[PDB]
């Protein structure tokens, strides 16, 4: 159920949701979580891809309830869609 969406939109959406934990770039430093480059194609066993990875993201984790560690999920198809199209052309 994937579609290639807007990497604009999503640029946008992982400054705002997952910068705060995460890094795109190639030998980027481990923050609160792992390092994004290169995540597809990398497993944990999950074999990332587009459709398996928004599936992933829809539902939010709170890792310290009443701190900003915790993610808030994509709920919104189209915004799961940015986000991914992003995330594989950034992360390669
Ligand atoms: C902190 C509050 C986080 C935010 C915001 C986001 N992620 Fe996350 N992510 C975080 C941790 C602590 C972990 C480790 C494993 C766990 O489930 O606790 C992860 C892991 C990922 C992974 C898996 C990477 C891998 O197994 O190599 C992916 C693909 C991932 N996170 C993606 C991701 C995206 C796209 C986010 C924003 C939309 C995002 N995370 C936010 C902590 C946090």
């Amino acid at each position: 159920e994937f579609k290639a969406g807007s990497a604009k939109k999503g640029a946008t959406l992982f400054k705002t949701r997952c910068l705060q934990c995460h890094t795109v770039e190639k030998g980027g430093p481990h923050k609160v979580g792992p390092n994004l480059h290169g995540i597809f194609g990398r497993h944990s066993n999950v074999l990332w891809d587009e459709n398996n990875m928004s599936e992933y993201l829809t539902n939010p984790k709170k890792y310290i309830p009443g701190t900003k560690m915790a993610f808030g999920g994509l709920k919104k198809e189209k915004d799961r869609n940015d986000l991914i199209t992003y995330l594989k052309k950034a992360t390669e």
